[PDB]
């Protein structure tokens, strides 16, 4: 018997089980995958490293700041220079030194009064129980969509936004409950701080990528603490502690946190059945449809050109693009993402179907040389089965309110992560370090 | 080897495995449960039958009234005579000879014209693709209370249509699209049929219960072909066949028909994992919340006041109540349910909790006599690990569009069925019945 099993080595389960054992307690980790990250995932091509997963760190995201500095991981800025190129339905690709200024300043007023006005709802939207905003049942019972077009925006702004809310939530703003992107924008400090490069979340990268931070976070942990390709089955708990029920036998311990995605904590066999209230939060708290790529070049030749490798189109299956070059400058990468509905419709298609559609949207704004690509490299994080959809879930209207009150409530001898679970930064790397801080700290202290 | 192996003794799973033995293929059932019926579910108290899940049966309910017809189980009507009570908030409660009259005709006229618009937008969607509706994308971009919204109805219709939802899809009109509930109210042919006593949904009861329906249809299978108390844990298939892991073991077969609830097929361990597309779409239609429960008393004294034992109190934790007295004429029984956001604050609550609040809210509506109880029964069916929320499940906004084409294509050896899958009467005993036809018929044909 040990005193903690942790379910999954996530950034969530690996932080909740290293603050376990430099407490002085015996921990488990059992893991799904035959390697450590979860939803960051981390391959060498091209003589570079590949972020699949999770990529970028922001300025506000102080416990993944403070856990790279820990390890030993240097930062390297998200490129900021070159023209951004920005294409609506059939008209021409307009070149600006930035985004904004494709717009006309009316657009550019309306856009920052729209996020201005979410970001009033979202101050009051307290960061532990979204469900206790005085107008959580009004605000809980509409879309974000509906929000939208109650402040009559017009057509290219509501359309800008609409990017934006794909890129930061991978669903539609119909998919989502007005609370939970509400709760979602305080849990990251403003809009900005969601779509911003410089002094947002998108600020930083990891040199060598994001998996390695895990395995160093992981190689905290004593030999035998950390099974890998050892998926948990069952959890089955009576007055005396956990039995966890894996293909190759079982594990006793005091106490489990479970540290996965919401859907796949349900999948679980728990004995005795997890309270209805719970089980019927997890199948309100779908996970996001995203497909990252990263589009391979010999060179960033759209930088000789002025560009900045930042395409922004509201009508294309892509909206929004990156320069994703590492810092040697070679090989050239464009990042970007299919979302929500265009990541569902790309999912079902072949890689080299789905090439073409990114280099054809890529042709068109950055020009034809995009058509002469090295390399395509994606993934569609619907279709690991130990993940089941990134960036993370969302709740649609009636949620929150109704179901999730038992988002981190302990079910007995069970304690729950997982970045579904943070208070700051939910959804992010970030929030994943917060659960697993708080999920160890729940658990040392019940443990007696 | 058999032919096909189902997993569920539901309605669908029983109505495709005796299809499929009647084809003259060989079939297994596997079924979780110590019985058959699944959200059928029958015991005996008082010297009656207690239907805790499914009851009744209606016009234009074609599958169900020929099986009950076959199998030898005679129907009874539901009670039609005495007058309803309608109670709104701290007000006094109104006899009426209909719940209809206890509203002014403005109101009257208001509902109906509300009720027929829904029913316009029903027609237009197809009952095997409603994503192929002409409006689908508008449709699927909203909610059910946000089209209620934009008829300009008055509040206090909406609040009595918001009961009549809440009665029909075990939750609120924001956790809807548009699109499922005008597909739900097409698949019935009308509001009225699922809203109704006489002439729709509500109409018939079976003398002795639902689940010795069921227990007659298993009755048609060869001895050994059903297996009880088998949870089926995993579903792996290749080139050859299916393997269905059991606590127990192995069970080989050429195909399979899965017919459980959306969330509990996607807690199988599917090998190949299922397509990303299907898994979200599991991830997205999720059970309804109800609690269904049945006062006892010594006799109907209801009946000797003039009143028919509805109450209809849209300001009160429960929704409508029926008397579900037996033909003999005693017990006397009140029939009713706590509805989504109810039943999830019912369910967290003792069996003698929702008593008291059940009884204080009959003593308030049918009067003091409503306190002198013999007997309280319930089932919340989000507790039921095999279920995990009746009737049945919803989509809420971007489901059936993004997702929904999933639904009943099959995966390589692995059919569907389950009444989440009818065209006709999906979300009742009915669909489930079409599902196993349909199922059985798919299996067939690819096994000859
Ligand atoms: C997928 C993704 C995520 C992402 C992103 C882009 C994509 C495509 N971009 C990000 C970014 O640039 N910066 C950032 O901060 N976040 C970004 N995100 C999100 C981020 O990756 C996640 O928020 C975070 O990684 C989540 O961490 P958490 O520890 O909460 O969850 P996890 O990584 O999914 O780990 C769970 C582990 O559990 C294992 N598992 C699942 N089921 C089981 C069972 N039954 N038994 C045992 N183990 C299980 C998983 O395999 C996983 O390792
Ligand atoms: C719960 C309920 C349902 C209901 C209703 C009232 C309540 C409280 N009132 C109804 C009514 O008056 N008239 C009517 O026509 N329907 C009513 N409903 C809905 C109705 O009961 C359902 O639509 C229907 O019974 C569903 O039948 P179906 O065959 O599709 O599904 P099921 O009954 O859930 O059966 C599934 C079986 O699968 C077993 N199970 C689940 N998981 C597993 C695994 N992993 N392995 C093996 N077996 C599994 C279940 O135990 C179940 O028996
Ligand atoms: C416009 C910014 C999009 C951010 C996508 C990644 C979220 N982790
Ligand atoms: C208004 C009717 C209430 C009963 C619904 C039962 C659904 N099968
Ligand atoms: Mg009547």
């Amino acid at each position: 018997q040990v005193d903690v099993v942790v379910v999954g080595a996530g950034f969530a389960g690996l932080t909740a089980a290293r603050a376990v054992h430099e407490a002085g307690r015996s921990v488990l980790v059992l893991e799904a995958r035959d390697r450590v990250g979860g939803r960051t995932c981390t391959e060498e091509h091209h003589g570079t490293w590949i972020d699949l997963g999770g990529q970028w760190i922001g300025p506000g995201q102080d416990r993944v700041a403070a856990l790279a500095a820990e390890l030993g991981v240097e930062t390297y800025p998200q490129p900021t220079e070159g023209d951004d190129v920005v294409l609506f339905g059939d008209g021409e690709p307009q070149r600006a030194p930035d985004v904004a200024l494709a717009f006309s300043d009316e657009e550019l007023t309306a856009y920052l009064e729209l996020a201005g006005a979410l970001e009033a709802i979202a101050e009051k939207v307290p960061l532990d129980a979204p469900w206790l905003a005085p107008e959580a049942a009004a605000w809980d019972a509409t879309t974000l969509r509906e929000w939208v077009a109650g402040t009559g925006v017009p057509d290219r702004v509501a359309g800008l936004f609409e990017v934006a809310v794909q890129a930061v939530f991978a669903a539609t703003s119909a998919q989502l409950s007005l609370l939970h992107a509400a709760h979602y924008v305080h849990s990251a400090g403003g809009w900005s701080k969601l779509t911003d490069t410089e002094g947002g979340a998108q600020q930083d990268r990891l040199v060598g990528g994001v998996q390695p931070l895990a395995e160093r976070l992981a190689a905290r942990l004593p030999d035998g603490a950390l099974r890998l390709s050892t998926p948990v089955r069952g959890l089955a708990q009576d007055g005396d502690g956990v039995t966890v029920r894996t293909a190759g036998g079982e594990v006793r311990a005091r106490r489990a946190i479970v540290a996965v995605p919401p859907t796949l904590a349900g999948r679980i066999d728990h004995d005795p059945p997890l309270p209805p209230q719970r089980d019927q939060l997890l199948q309100h708290m779908p996970q996001g449809s995203v497909v990252k790529f990263h589009v391979i070049y010999d060179e960033p030749w759209w930088r000789a050109e002025g560009l900045s490798g930042t395409v922004l189109c509201p009508d294309e299956p892509i909206g929004v693009t990156f320069d994703g070059t590492p810092p040697a400058g070679t090989p050239g990468i464009v990042t970007g993402f299919f979302e929500g509905p265009a990541a569902v419709a790309a999912g079902a298609r072949t890689r080299e179907e789905r090439r073409d559609v990114v280099v054809d949207v890529l042709a068109r704004t950055l020009g034809e040389r995009a058509r002469d690509v090295r390399d395509y490299i994606d993934r569609d994080w619907s279709a690991e089965p130990w993940t089941r959809g990134c960036y993370g879930a969302h709740l649609p209207p009636g949620a929150w309110t109704v179901y999730g009150p038992a988002l981190r409530v302990p079910v007995g001898r069970v304690h729950w992560a997982g970045t579904e679970t943070a208070e700051r930064w939910t959804g992010y790397i970030d929030g994943a370090i917060e659960s697993g801080q708080r999920a160890a700290a729940e658990v040392l202290a019940a443990l007696g």
